[PDB]
């Protein structure tokens, strides 16, 4: 998948993520309220009490709410994205550390944390562990991005050297490899702009472009994580600033679109389709969650703030996998 | 912009296109009814009479309705797209031809034609002229694609040598250069697949890809016309066979999304921002014309087989330039 | 392979080409003298008589000398290169044409022609036939480039529609597809420059390139014909104006080096290894033909304006397939 | 520049390097014999006594022989290549370390070291220093590759974290960025082979390639260090094994050629040409040095073994910047 944060021009931070998977059963939008318990591991019993309510896209098939992204009531936003062959986990916690499940990292940070630093500290009392949840069958190689209300982003990744933190990132993350590497890849591609190369001659012949779009030459178009990072970064940089929160979601979906993967164009070596099952955006300041799906391109939205925050069970919706065409006449 | 037709499994032809421009003049959905009247030229009063009623996206700022694409009541779909530096027009009609404004051809084909050969034969009595319009300020360099209910597809292209007809096209079209050139560019990319590269060794070091989608390696990703064509064909090829009309409209919007241009990422020589104004799709069997827009990713649909098809007046629907977000709880 | 002509500042035209093949049959430098005799066809005994003597690389395994490229005593340079899937030949000559073996045209142009229009006009009396030879086993799909002492350049291309002449070419040619197609592909790469991209900021992070040569971003690097053409033209464009013949021969070999294929990096459908057998350059004003080879990066030169130009017999020079390393001290 | 080692099939290791610069005055091939002194710094006086004789391309304008590449008599081969914006140097040595000049690293390792491990050890009694030699005007951002007779390669690079060593590399190095990054870039490009993609159809149309060469699609062609690494790596991998030492030099020059830079096609922001001024190859087993230049494509060779190794002054040659065309007739 691919993610990014942007900064509205009326002091408002937004974060969006594409989920790319090989077939998505289930997954609703869950507001999880205060004082629900979120477990830490699955085969053992500790379950931290969340100070904060948050909301996002997740599962509900194991025993604590699993969230892939979300905003909590204090303006911190987050995602776990795949991260194949670079994710490393422990068997048992370290010294003065106790253990956590990759799939649980988000719920737990979003229920407890507010600043982006709060997340770096929280995550040195954690060692990630090699536990296979039943909804997949194994521990998804993951890495996490996060973004507080101020718009400062961070990437946390579980390498084999140990947990790697990157402060003050450019607010973009996709998938493997490490964020360090994508950030230096960016340089190879600085020539990719919105501006036309200027006309040339080859002897007597005059050479001018086929039409508009040529400043972009070099930018790869495949759906490889390295390219996906490249396009999301590069169209974040040049895309026009969003003046308001609605415009933010719109941009965020226009940029993600360049990396949105149709059914069938990417196969695995087993032979299943890898496609964009949904794509969402969240706002720090209003604590809104907006989302879109493969089978429907109408953004649905929940407001976390206008709900019973305090509050016996989780609140649920519930995917409309059907194209919501407005008929202007019958 | 960029286009293509696909065919579903319930025997249904569908054609979609994005429109890329530096600013929107007022456009709308326009239903043109039988016997309305469409000029050939802006400076002349000859007004040929449309046999058929149709529906598409168009302008209304000039004497007759101008359609960028759409579908008449006999299930013929088409569009005009930009075709810069290649498009050539006349000063006067060749002997035994009526002259025509290039912005008027879709209207005129869509009001009087049913099959693809109908359009081929129709443009023998025609000569594209160098006529301006008050909408843009000049005769825009265009070429045309068309797609009848059977699924066949063509490209009419006004070149320096004359009007060039390409028959049994793959049903994808972009902008310049000419259809044969793009059709031969496809060759240089046949190793763009949905499949993964095999693993290799470089000495004792093992190499396997970053995650996925490496079979696509070499597909360009910019928004030049020539890149768009590639994306649009290769992703047309591999995307899943659509099964119904609606899931057909989705596939089209997904395939087109790969070539949807956000504001600011493409600038002009005068630094105008070139972006996808709207995307539309239409169907031959239902005669339904769908569309989203830059600020509204919600699809609106218009049925044409439900209207006063012999109406005296145009039937039009204004743009909803407002992002139409559903509230799942009170927001 | 890949070719091009350049012009120096002491008013000298030079043409170089690489030859890419899956194995070398015996080839050599061949000086063909005036009045030698060159067949049109292998199965026929008509033997037209060469006005001019020339020199180039060729075979000797068939009844007449076969030249892949070279330069006659009137300073006309040329080559035949592969032209797969596009090249079309006859079964019989069109009315009022003598038939010819495609492998024989360079010989026949080089023995009887002086300027580029001479060659254009000459191939109106000609029809490429489908005639095999015992060297390769079949009529190879080819096209031809030519370059006279004035610097002008042309591409003769045997298409399905017929023989296609492109005049005032940029003087670069590769393999397929057709010259117009490559000439229009150049457009999609005009932002391949020797200049650095400007520095940018992405938020607060500063970006500047890895070292150098980033203006080249987007130039493909594979050994498809279409890539080679690009490399060869853009590096023809920017490389430094050569000042003399010899430094002219170097530039050519440098520009060609970018498209020189090492053994094993390109395989065939039957898995034959396709590699650059040799590179040659020749000059119009000196009538000197230069060449290195895969195993000998040392250039050997043959002067033609020093021989028995009316000799009864061929004059030939065997390949030195031995890397010719200088010993600066006793090695 | 760009470099690589290959392994002959008769138990013989060879290493070649392209030198890319913005104008090359001077530079001969220098055999430096045993018991010559090689300084360590330029403004201060320590000068280590070399156990071994070696030979390569270098300068002779400062006060100790500067070598860019070479082989010593014990079969170790080496190069310094540029390394812009990633090279970091100290002002003063560390603890138990004393100081060295980037330009001197090669002479000194090649005069003293035999195994590739010998080089890792030697280089933890060294801290590189910020001293501006007169032939350039400043300390060239450098990084070093090395290769012993056994064919095991290593890359040493001076990062800002400190000196970075990579063991058992793939035997390829160009320029920035770090070797770690190029090695993981390699994966993005595994699809680049010698084999044709197989034919496809688009509806009724048949699609087959323009001709031979299409397995290579994706490989970039620019002269950027990242691409240059990519081509040198990828054509090293697929190029046919060299059966003997002569064939080794030939391959090594056929592979380097793909990354050999013509005059004029690369400019700097000041506006000077950046071109390949020479390109050389060396053998572990025979201790031969072979070289080629921009203006001449005939390989000249020195044999280190057939010289006075022991031995008052340096031995010199001396560039023939003139195309050595054999005339087969006058
Ligand atoms: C005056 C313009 C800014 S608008 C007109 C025209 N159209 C567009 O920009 C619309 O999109 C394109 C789509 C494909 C190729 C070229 C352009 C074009 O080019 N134009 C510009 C130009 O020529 O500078
Ligand atoms: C089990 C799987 C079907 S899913 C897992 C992995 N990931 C995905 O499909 C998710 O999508 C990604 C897309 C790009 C980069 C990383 C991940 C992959 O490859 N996998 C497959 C595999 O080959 O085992
Ligand atoms: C001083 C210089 C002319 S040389 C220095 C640097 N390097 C080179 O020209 C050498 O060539 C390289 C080529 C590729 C990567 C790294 C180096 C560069 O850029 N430079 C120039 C600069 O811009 O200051
Ligand atoms: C029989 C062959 C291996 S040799 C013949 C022919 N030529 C080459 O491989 C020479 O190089 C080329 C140069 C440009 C385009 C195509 C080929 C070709 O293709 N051939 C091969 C084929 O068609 O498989």
């Amino acid at each position: 998948g691919s993610s990014l944060s942007i900064r509205t021009t009326d002091d408002k931070s937004l974060f969006a993520r594409t989920m790319d998977f090989t077939m998505e059963p289930d997954s609703k939008v869950i507001i999880v309220p205060r004082n629900y318990g979120i477990r830490l591991l699955e085969k053992e019993n500790v379950v931290i009490n969340n100070s904060y309510a948050f909301v996002g896209m997740g599962s509900t098939d194991i025993t604590s709410p699993v969230l892939y992204d979300g905003v909590n009531e204090k303006g911190l936003m987050g995602a776990m994205l795949y991260y194949a062959t670079f994710a490393t986990y422990a068997d048992e916690p370290k010294k003065g550390t106790r253990g956590i499940n990759p799939v649980y990292v988000i719920s737990q940070v979003l229920g407890n944390c507010v600043t982006v630093d709060d997340v770096i500290e929280k995550l040195t009392s954690y060692t990630l562990l090699n536990e296979a949840n039943i909804i997949l069958g194994f521990a998804p190689p993951l890495h996490y991005t996060f973004t507080d209300a101020s718009g400062e982003s961070i990437v946390i990744e579980p390498d084999k050297t140990g947990i790697t933190i990157h402060r003050k990132t450019i607010g973009v993350m996709t998938n493997s490899p490490g964020y360090e590497w994508h950030q230096t890849n960016l340089r190879a591609y600085i020539g990719v702009t919105p501006n036309p190369p200027q006309d040339i001659m080859m002897g007597d012949l005059d050479l001018t472009p086929f039409g508009q779009g040529a400043g972009g030459l070099g930018l790869p178009g495949d759906f490889t994580p390295s390219a996906r990072f490249l396009r999301v970064a590069y169209w974040k940089k040049y895309t026009e600033k969003a003046k308001n929160e609605t415009e933010g979601v719109t941009n965020l979906f226009h940029i993600l679109s360049s990396v949105n993967i149709p059914k069938g164009v990417v196969l695995t070596n087993e032979g299943k389709t890898d496609y964009t099952i949904y794509t969402s955006a969240m706002c720090a300041q209003s604590k809104n969650y907006y989302f879109k799906l493969y089978d429907n391109s109408r953004i649905s939205a929940v407001s976390l703030m206008a709900e019973n925050l305090n509050s016996q069970d989780l609140i649920t919706f519930e995917w409309d996998r059907k194209q919501d065409i407005k008929q202007l006449n019958q």
